[PDB]
């Protein structure tokens, strides 16, 4: 019910991602480590770069071992190289134990560390049949698990500010809960609603019923889950296939269309600023995604407010203005529920029972009209035929 010892473990931010505090080697080397649900590896800077302010460093650790292979890992967006080997790994704001596990240790790399965002490794937290090289690299989730009595369950809580944080700020403030092992009564608010995991690489979800503000975008839903649908605390975004993309944006221009916004803005690109305060939050529409449910015929939907997919930011001028950038992009790799949705809800990654659980977050931005919201259940037929094979 409680678990006091790891609420509040997360800092960071949509933009730059949320990450926690581990530690690896013996003696322990403290570092900063990327929460991320859409990859399977852990891996860690471990040679000197112009945006890490530490690494790890295998010869100070008595408990390092070389696994003697390499590893390239390239992305659309960015690319390293590492070498495998294992050691010790603990979270200090975690379960109270030690693992010893698989880690990357990244000596080259472009493009993939990003200046300011105050972490040196990313822990991927899927399934072993996405891990790099193969899935013979079992994952830390996997290894924690199998070496433990931790419960095959974590939960995250991503907590979004409703408002720029400066470098100073982002370190100061508190992002956010991963909790290990279970389910933290008090991040959440009314009922946790679960969705079944498709199959274990990704987390893989099945959406059956897109709405913007009430209206369904009538799309067939598979159109949806093309080429899949995941939930991933490692991408920013809300990413829609193109073709949903394209009826989505229209469909909330159409809702918004008391103002007009330049085609940079929707297009994630632009970022558009309001005087301090005035945030024209009601002309922007809600988004339901209905999820199949666990039980036959039964689904769900979350709803996300625009205080979710407008991502606040900086403004390039000088001002006290309230700047967002457009949150929902295109996607050419299926649905993305990244940061962003994620900010809305607690979201419990159930592996034991093979289910991905909803509830809205005790720490989501709304207004004093309008809560994001999970609310069930709604009969729906031939959601298997959502899936896309
Ligand atoms: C939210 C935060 C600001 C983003 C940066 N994300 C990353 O660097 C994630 C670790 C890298 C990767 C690893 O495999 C693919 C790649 C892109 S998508 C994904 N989930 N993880």
């Amino acid at each position: 019910g409680s678990f006091v010892e790891m609420v509040d473990n997360l800092r960071g931010k949509s933009g730059q991602g949320y990450y926690v505090e581990m530690t690896v080697g013996s003696p322990p080397q403290t570092l900063n480590i990327l929460v991320d649900t859409g990859s399977s590896n852990f891996a860690v800077g471990a040679a000197p770069h112009p945006f890490l302010h530490r690494y790890y460093q295998r010869q100070l650790s008595s408990t390092y071992r070389d696994l003697r292979k390499g590893v390239y890992v390239p992305y659309t967006q960015g690319k390293w190289e590492g070498e495998l080997g294992t050691d010790l790994v603990s979270i200090p704001h975690g379960p109270n134990v030690t693992v010893r596990a698989n880690i990357a240790a990244i000596t080259e790399s472009d493009k993939f560390f990003i200046n300011g965002s105050n972490w040196e490794g990313i822990l991927g937290l899927a399934y072993a049949e996405i891990a790099r090289p193969d899935d013979s690299l079992e994952p830390f989730f996997d290894s924690l698990v199998k070496q433990t009595h931790v419960p095959n369950l974590f939960s995250l809580q991503l907590c979004g500010a409703g408002f720029p944080l400066n470098q100073s700020e982002v370190l100061a403030s508190v992002g956010g809960s991963m909790i290990i092992g279970g389910i933290d009564h008090s991040l959440y608010t009314g009922s946790l609603w679960y969705t079944p995991i498709r199959r274990e690489w990704y987390y893989e979800v099945i959406i059956v019923r897109v709405e913007i503000n009430g209206q369904d975008l009538k799309m067939d839903c598979k159109e949806y889950n093309y080429d899949k649908s995941i939930v991933d605390s490692g991408t920013t975004n809300l990413r829609l296939p193109k073709k949903v993309f394209e009826a989505a944006v229209k469909s909330i221009k159409a809702a918004s269309s008391t103002e007009k916004f330049p085609d940079g803005f929707w297009l994630g690109e632009q970022l558009v600023c309001w005087q301090a305060g005035t945030t024209p939050w009601n002309i922007f529409p809600v988004i339901s995604l209905y999820l199949m449910g666990e039980v036959t015929n039964q689904s769900f939907r979350i709803t996300i407010l625009p205080q979710q997919y407008l991502r606040p930011v900086e403004d390039v001028a000088t001002s006290q203005d309230d700047c967002y950038k457009f949150a929902i992009s295109q996607s050419s790799t299926g649905t993305v529920m990244g940061a962003v949705i994620m900010e809305g809800f607690y979201v419990v990654f159930d592996r034991a029972r093979k289910r991905i659980g909803f509830a809205v977050s005790a720490c989501h931005v709304h207004d004093e009209f309008r809560t994001a919201a999970v609310e069930g259940p709604f009969v729906t037929l031939d959601m298997e035929d959502c899936g896309y094979n």
